[PDB]
């Protein structure tokens, strides 16, 4: 059974617990310590003897900081060998409830307002530690497996690799645009808007009273599904209008048409960092469109073609500044 970590001869089995932290793009890994607690459990082995007791396992922890970086929206970190410095005295089946504490992380806060959030795994496991006699005396850890608690006819948890078990899964989310100063993330602006798009008309012959047509699609990050508080609605503002737009599930997307004149701004009030947008301005006769935009604090540019729909695709909305100046240019 691949699910069981086994000993080589009379050498202790080596088991590690792996934490998965889900975290989207444009986000600095927070300071977080996740602690796993092992509580002795009474019951009855299949040989008829009670589960043995009286051997503690230390609390085990994994630490996250700004120098951990995600792959495919997750940071995996494993404890060391959980039986490090643990000695059993006599053979039998030792069982523990393994749970994750809700400790070791604090929200970034400014003017009494939090800008981030941590969803803690509520799953618990039964760890079975099968201790056996060495032929010459003393004991050893022969085999270890895990079953999830409060699950009908629970199967044994498969290891991710030799001795490493992915038991605990946590999700970090963070607001867009609240860390505007790239030299100092401590200078938090709690009133910052998630995204602004401003229209400029450039040219003595440019029509500064007409409407230019826009379509925006917002993709909320994969971490929204597992967030402490998933986002289900966003608020958009243009001219005098303010609208509450529903998030379409399961895609986790919002599509919206709006107009801008010269000087006008479209605003998304609040979004999770790691959100992405695609914005299309409709071609108008005479006009060549262009963009100067800040994507998670990075300044970029894009150049349109004359009288053709101008598209920016999969633009990251990060923790740092997010904005977009679209310029419509016409020759005299």
């Amino acid at each position: 059974n691949s699910a069981i970590t086994k000993a080589n001869g009379e050498n202790n089995a080596v088991v590690k617990i792996n934490k998965t932290l889900n975290i989207a793009e444009g986000i600095t890994t927070p300071t977080a310590t996740f602690t796993f607690k092992f509580t002795e459990k009474t019951g009855q082995s299949s040989n008829g003897a009670p589960y043995q007791t009286g051997v503690a396992i230390p609390d085990r922890n994994v630490e996250y900081n700004k120098n951990d970086h995600p792959t495919a929206d997750k940071i995996q970190k494993a404890t060391e060998d959980i039986f490090s410095g643990v000695a059993y005295g006599h053979a039998g089946e030792y069982v523990y409830d393994v749970a994750e504490a809700k400790t070791g992380w604090q929200a970034i806060t400014k003017n009494g307002k939090t800008i981030d959030a941590m969803r803690y795994d509520k799953r618990t496991y039964e760890m079975h530690v099968i201790v056996k006699n060495k032929v010459n005396g003393g004991v050893y850890i022969s085999s270890v497996y895990f079953k999830e608690n409060n699950k009908s006819n629970a199967p044994k948890v498969e290891s991710s690799e030799q001795g490493v078990y992915n038991l605990f899964d946590n999700t970090y989310t963070k607001d867009a645009s609240k860390e505007p100063n790239p030299d100092d993330p401590s200078q938090v602006d709690p009133n910052a808007k998630a995204l602004t798009i401003t229209k400029k008309v450039d040219g003595a012959s440019g029509d500064k009273t007409r409407d230019f047509q826009f379509h925006i699609k917002i993709q909320l990050p994969s971490t929204n599904k597992t967030a402490e508080t998933p986002v289900t609605n966003i608020i958009v503002k243009h001219g005098s209008k303010s609208e509450v737009l529903a998030v379409v599930t399961p895609a986790d997307t919002v599509e919206y048409n709006f107009t801008l004149k010269d000087g006008e701004t479209f605003t998304v009030e609040q979004l999770p960092a790691g959100s992405k947008y695609t914005v299309t301005e409709t071609g108008v006769a005479g006009y060549t469109d262009s963009s100067i935009y800040t994507t998670n604090g990075a300044e970029q540019t894009s150049q349109g073609q004359k009288n053709v729909d101008f598209t920016l695709t999969d633009i990251l909305i990060g923790e740092k500044k997010n904005d977009n100046k679209v310029t419509n240019k016409i020759d005299d």
